[PDB]
This record gives C-alpha cells, sequence and structure tokens, in this order.
C-alpha cells in the first residue's frame, strides 16, 4: 500500500527528534555504592532508578568510549601498578609483580572511570544519551561480561523521556540488557539484547553500572544491522542534548509510520 503497515500492536521502540544542538557522547552521572554492598545492586528497582536517592557524587559529558575496565593497584616491590584480574594469583600476588602488599578488600581512589576521581572500587553510574542508528534494521547490544551489576535500556520510555535527557531517571524496569547481579550467583557471559531502529532517529539509551569491591568490568558493544561490531568507543553513535521539555513534536512514538 501507499504507506507502510507500521510494526504490529504498536511495537516499535520509541524514539526522538532533538531540534537543539547536538553534543557527541554520554552524560555520566555518579552516585555513592557502599564497599562490600553486594545486595543493593541485586534489585531492579535501584537499577532503574533507585541509584538517583543516593548521594549524587559528580558527573562527566560527552563520553565516547563507554566500556568500563577498572583493575586495582598492586603495591609491589618496584612501586605501584594496576593489577589485571586475570593476573591475580594466590594470596595476593599480580603474574609479572610479584606478592602485593595491599588489600583487595578496601576502597581504592582512581580517575579510571571517564576522568572523573571517585571510589571504582565502589559506585554506581548513570550513562545517558541517545544512539543514532546510521542503518535502519536489528542493533544487537551486549555486555561481555558484568562485573557488578549493569542494565541497558533503550528506547522513549525506557531509558529515559525524549527531550528531558537531564531529568531524574524514570521508573520503567523494561531492560534491554538485564545484567543485574543475581542473588545466589553470577550471569553468563556476552549477555545481549536486539533492538529495531531506523536510519536517523535519535534513541535515548541509559546504561546504569554498579561494583561493590575490587575489580569493575563492562565491556559494551553493538552488532549493527551490516554485521559489523563496534566495541567500546561509541564515537559517532552517541549524543547528548540539553533538555528542552517545551519541544511538543519530540517524542516519535512510531518510527516505522513517522
Ligand atoms: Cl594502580
Ligand atoms: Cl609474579
Ligand atoms: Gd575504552
Ligand atoms: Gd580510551
Ligand atoms: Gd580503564
Ligand atoms: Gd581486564
Ligand atoms: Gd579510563
Ligand atoms: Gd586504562
Ligand atoms: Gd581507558
Ligand atoms: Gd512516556
Ligand atoms: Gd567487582
Ligand atoms: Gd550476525
Ligand atoms: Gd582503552
Ligand atoms: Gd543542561
Amino acid at each position: 500500500g501507499l504507506v507502510p503497515r507500521g510494526s504490529h500492536m504498536s511495537g516499535a521502540t520509541e524514539a526522538c527528534l532533538p531540534a537543539g544542538q547536538r553534543k557527541s557522547g554520554m552524560n555520566i552521572n555518579f552516585y555513592q555504592y557502599s564497599l562490600k554492598d553486594s545486595s543493593t545492586y541485586s534489585n531492579a528497582a535501584y537499577m532503574a532508578y533507585g541509584y538517583a536517592s543516593k548521594t549524587k557524587l559528580g558527573s562527566v559529558g560527552g563520553q565516547t568510549d563507554i566500556s568500563i575496565d577498572y583493575n586495582i593497584p598492586c603495591v609491589s616491590s618496584s612501586g605501584t601498578f594496576p593489577c589485571p584480574q586475570e593476573d591475580s594469583y594466590g594470596n595476593w600476588g599480580c603474574k609479572g609483580m610479584g606478592a602485593c602488599s595491599n588489600s583487595q578488600g578496601i576502597a581504592y581512589w582512581s580517575t579510571d572511570l571517564f576522568g572523573f576521581y571517585t571510589t571504582p572500587t565502589n559506585v554506581t553510574l548513570e550513562m545517558t544519551g541517545y544512539f543514532l542508528p546510521p542503518q535502519t534494521g536489528s542493533y544487537t547490544f551486549s555486555f561481555a561480561t558484568v562485573d557488578d551489576s549493569a542494565i541497558l535500556s533503550v528506547g522513549g520510555s525506557i531509558a529515559f523521556e525524549c527531550c528531558a535527557q537531564e531529568q531524574p531517571p524514570i521508573t520503567s524496569t523494561n531492560f534491554t540488557i538485564n545484567g543485574i547481579k543475581p542473588w545466589d550467583g553470577s550471569l553468563p557471559d556476552n549477555i545481549t539484547g536486539t533492538v529495531y531502529m531506523y536510519a536517523g532517529y535519535y534513541y535515548p539509551l541509559k546504561v546504569v553500572y554498579s561494583n561493590a569491591v575490587s575489580w569493575g568490568t563492562l565491556p559494551i558493544s553493538v552488532e549493527l544491522p551490516d554485521g559489523t561490531t563496534v566495541s567500546d568507543n561509541f564515537e559517532g553513535y552517541v549524543y547528548s542534548f540539553d533538555d528542552d521539555l517545551s519541544q511538543s513534536n519530540c517524542t516519535i512514538p512510531d518510527p516505522s509510520i513517522h
């Protein structure tokens, strides 16, 4: 027919067309999270919005390299160097450094997380921005692994509301990737979620990430409709806009018919 019929039962993901000045990269907000608290981040409500009820520590904007790979220090015979988790051994040492004198179980201060000076051993962060598909089709987002707890949400009224990136978080627990740390046990690696996206619309994107102890890890990728994979560096794909709650036409509830 003259027009497409639309995704079945309004199934299209909501997207946005913000009219303001586009900024490269995502905004990162940092919130307090307690060292060795292995229970708070196991709740869907906390990971969707509850994190923002705790003290906000600070923020950084314009971040395009969004994967997390935080390594604790090994205080070694030859100085203090970050230890890759797979190189830690015993009680404890780091391969190529010998025995480490420092505890794995205390807070450590570092700018490793997006240049913001904080405790990557124990913190919760929220990444917000808009994903711009250059190609129409199915996109598969993935976390290679999650240490400790994380979610990824895509879509208007799922990640956040259109033209309202900076507002308090919305309550949706309809996660695109549920990487919430289970009450007992661990999640597989390569946890994934797929979204069908229309080229040139801006899709709200939220990642909430938490760590309680020592190493923190969140390697983020997306597989494009063309079968190629973008990992870590999302430059050219992720953007921010200042709130404009007055832009009436900003929400596109169904990009398949717009
Ligand atoms: Cl270090
Ligand atoms: Cl060694
Ligand atoms: Gd990176
Ligand atoms: Gd980097
Ligand atoms: Gd890092
Ligand atoms: Gd690593
Ligand atoms: Gd870094
Ligand atoms: Gd680094
Ligand atoms: Gd880095
Ligand atoms: Gd909404
Ligand atoms: Gd951890
Ligand atoms: Gd594929
Ligand atoms: Gd890097
Ligand atoms: Gd703003």
